[PDB]
């Protein structure tokens, strides 16, 4: 059952792990990343070494939480896990964590590097997001950080949503910006209209310099507030700042996509609407006409509901550490 591992030094780093994994090589910035060849499956593989993954009891709770969602999560849409392993033989001398994930090689900026794409290749891509969105979003997760950097993809342009990565705030829903403390899952479909548009236009859609930068590029698209937005916030001091703006139509899209596939136009009116309530779902969205070429009602999976309680629990930094390894010991390999 054990498998032999063997010890390697990899940017400074002491890397411990089974012979199936050969070749190791570092590809950058919890902890650090090594490509490798899995010679027990013949697939090249991303490894993930933890840092410091039980050193305080806030390191010990993000590696249970980053080990358990990512062993919940399996979709070909959303980042999963192949492998989960550790060189220790018992809960005493456990203090590595190692993550593996099928290679993928670069992300959406590695792939587009600012470029128009076709409409074609625009559907393709951003129906692999909504189609991982949908899952994500079924068990009452949202993501709060989409952007293209949070996305890996592959030669194929096959897609994959990402928890964390290896221009950070030109995705992000206003009301994020704003700092509300409410959300709905649409914050994230925001996300994937701002990443729609680069890809159909070549052009970063809100490219502020800064906070407020932004928020004004966003208010010149989707206008000022109508009365409906306003009487939804609760917060005084900005409704009264807003109702203080000057107000300003939203401007019609077509004139800002000039060209572009007039479904493309459609449903990006319906991801970028100020008030988020007033959003397309990713479930309605896969559905969108635009997408006529690869909907697929019946291969659009949905998860069981993520116990989001458990993680944000406050317990003691062996009580994590025990349960994280609970959870390495539990470990099964998806099909292969
Ligand atoms: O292809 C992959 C796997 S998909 C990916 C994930 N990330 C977030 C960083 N996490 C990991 O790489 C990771 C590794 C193991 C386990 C896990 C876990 F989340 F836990 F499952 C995550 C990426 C960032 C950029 C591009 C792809 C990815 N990685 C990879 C491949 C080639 C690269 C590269 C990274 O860096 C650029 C040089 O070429
Ligand atoms: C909803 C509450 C919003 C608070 C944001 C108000 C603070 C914005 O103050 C802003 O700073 C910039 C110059 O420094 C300018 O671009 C703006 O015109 C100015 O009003
Ligand atoms: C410049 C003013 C920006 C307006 C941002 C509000 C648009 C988001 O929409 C609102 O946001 C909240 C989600 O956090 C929800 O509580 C509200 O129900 C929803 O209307």
């Amino acid at each position: 059952e054990r498998p032999t591992f063997y010890r390697q030094e990899l940017n400074k780093t002491i890397w411990e792990v089974p012979e199936r994994y050969q070749n190791l090589s570092p590809v950058g910035s919890y902890g650090s990343v090594c490509a490798a060849f899995d010679t027990k499956t013949g697939l090249r593989v991303a490894v993930k070494k933890l840092s410091r993954p039980f050193q305080s009891i806030i390191h010990a709770k993000r590696t249970y939480r980053e080990l358990r969602l990512l062993k919940h999560m399996k979709h070909e849409n959303v980042i999963g896990l192949l492998d989960v392993f550790t060189p220790a033989r018992s809960l005493e001398e456990f203090n590595d964590v190692y993550l593996v994930t099928h290679l993928m090689g670069a992300d959406l900026n590695n792939i587009v590097k600012s470029q128009k794409l076709t409409d074609d290749h625009v559907q393709f891509l951003i129906y692999q997001i909504l189609r991982g969105l949908k899952y994500i979003h079924s068990a009452d997760i949202i993501h709060r950080d989409l952007k293209p950097s949070n996305l890996a993809v592959n030669e194929d342009s096959e897609l994959k949503i990402l928890d964390f990565g290896l221009a950070t705030r030109w995705y992000r829903a206003p009301e994020i910006m704003l700092n509300w403390m409410h959300y709905n899952q649409t914050v994230d479909i925001w996300s994937v209209g701002c990443i729609m548009a680069e890809l159909l236009t070549g052009r970063t859609l809100f490219p502020g310099t800064d906070h407020i930068d932004q928020l004004k590029l966003i208010l010149r698209l989707v206008g000022t507030p109508g009365a409906e937005l306003l009487k939804k916030i609760s917060s005084e001091s900005a409704r009264n700042y807003i109702q203080s703006l000057t107000q300003m139509p939203k401007m019609n899209f077509a004139n800002v996509f000039i060209g572009a596939n007039p479904l493309a136009v459609d449903l990006l009116e319906k991801m970028l609407v100020l008030d988020s309530d007033k959003r397309i779902t990713a479930a309605q969205a896969l559905a969108h006409a635009y997408f006529a070429q690869y909907h697929d009602p019946d291969d659009e999976p949905v998860a069981d509901p993520y116990d989001q309680s458990l993680e944000s629990r406050d317990l003691l930094i062996d009580e994590w550490k025990s349960l994280t390894y609970d959870e390495v010991i539990s470990f099964v390999p998806p099909p292969l």
